[PDB]
């Protein structure tokens, strides 16, 4: 009824479902390419493309090393 297999039309999206980490041309995606990821590495697809690229960052940055930028564990 929900997940019904249907690849994304519209996809200007990499072949990826779940990486460790984020591709570089996170802003040059779309809305709905960044919701790819969101949808499937357990992210809440709620807000704007704003939110959208610093949530992916967040969920990169718990599993970087890196002590410069705002860290996240799961939710």
């Amino acid at each position: 009824m929900g997940h019904h297999h249907h690849h994304h039309s519209h996809m200007s999206t990499p072949l990826t479902g779940k990486p460790g980490a984020l591709p570089a041309n996170l802003d040059d995606m779309k809305v709905a390419e960044l919701k790819q990821e969101l949808k499937l590495r357990s992210l809440p697809v709620s807000g704007t493309k704003t939110e959208l690229i610093e949530r992916l960052r967040a969920y990169q940055d718990q599993i970087s090393p890196v002590p410069g930028a705002p860290k996240a564990p799961a939710a």
